[PDB]
């Protein structure tokens, strides 16, 4: 599709079914997260994708999460079930230099911008999908499980797959 | 131009002159903007449009900013001229809402997103730019000049101008 067209109209999807982005679509969609801004070319990100077995491996990290976060029955259950609305997640890890000339959240920037990148270029591919986080995010079983160190940071749990403009509030003049 | 292939190509451009996107380039810019993933639809930005005189005002409050931030001569000349690099700025601000069910990290995530999706849009209409920040994004006296609440943070300074001129295998895991 257009660029300018993308641009202006990108819309989320949060109901995915098959199929996923596969092959040159997915690498196309990682090329797209490696080319984001990054300040000194730190690189500060590492994209874990998550599908088919790893699905499941995913779904039962959210399931011990959410039961060492204290949840309740509904709760353990939406996270177990959490991963199977995609057939393709990607989980993207900022992986953050620390005491650097660069700061910490300039790193985050970088790795939060790889997120919608991805989702662009899927959309792009004509795919979509969703940028989520929620609680587990921040779960230190969740952390461990994508090799988080104490300066790493959980940005975004990107579901991807096949779906089934007045600016001038924002807009202030220096 | 093709969706894909910029993103697959994006690259940023620090020698820039004008013309700047004007007209619709630029309501096209900010239409971008606008236009980022956003939990809770909470659009948490603002985008400051820093042209003509405006250039010269944000030259005067980067040039405070680096003396009270104790810039030798150096560096203080160094941020009166920096606002002329491009014929425009957009300065973002993240508009944050604290105790809110969305973190405020999420919501300071939407407005760098929003720095970037301008970027491409300048891109994609025949100009380029470059997101920047540096000290002077926390400095007091620029986030004053900003109406930055202790809540709100300057995610990016994005110069915009006409340019004047991949492998994920070692980031990539599966889980
Ligand atoms: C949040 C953020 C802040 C940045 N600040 C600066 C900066 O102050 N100075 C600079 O030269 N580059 C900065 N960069 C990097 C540039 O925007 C740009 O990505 C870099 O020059 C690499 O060029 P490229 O985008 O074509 O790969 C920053 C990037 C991010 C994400
Ligand atoms: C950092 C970040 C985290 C987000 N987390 C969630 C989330 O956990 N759940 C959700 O429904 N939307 C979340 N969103 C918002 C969605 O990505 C999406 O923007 C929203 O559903 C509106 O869709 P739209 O992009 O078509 O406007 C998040 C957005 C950002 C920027």
């Amino acid at each position: 599709m257009d660029a300018l067209e993308l641009l202006v109209n990108r819309r989320s999807a949060s109901r995915l079914a098959e199929p996923a982005p596969v092959g040159e679509q997915l690498q196309n969609i990682l090329r797209a997260g490696m080319r984001v801004p990054d300040h000194k070319s730190l690189q500060p990100w590492r994209f874990f994708v998550i599908e088919g077995e790893g699905r499941d491996r995913f779904s039962a990290v959210l399931e011990q999460g959410a039961v060492a976060a204290g949840g309740d029955e509904k709760a353990i259950e939406k996270a177990r079930n959490a991963p199977f609305r995609a057939p393709l997640i990607i989980t993207v890890v900022a992986k953050c230099e620390e005491n650097h000339k660069v700061p910490v959240w300039e790193q985050e920037m970088s790795a939060g911008c790889a997120v919608m990148a991805m989702q662009m270029a899927a959309i792009a591919q004509g795919f979509n999908g969703i940028w989520r986080s929620g609680a587990l995010t921040e779960s230190a079983i969740v952390r461990e499980a994508f090799e988080c160190r104490p300066q790493d940071k959980i940005v975004g749990f990107l579901y991807l797959g096949t779906p089934q403009p007045d600016p001038t509030p924002f807009v202030r003049y220096f």
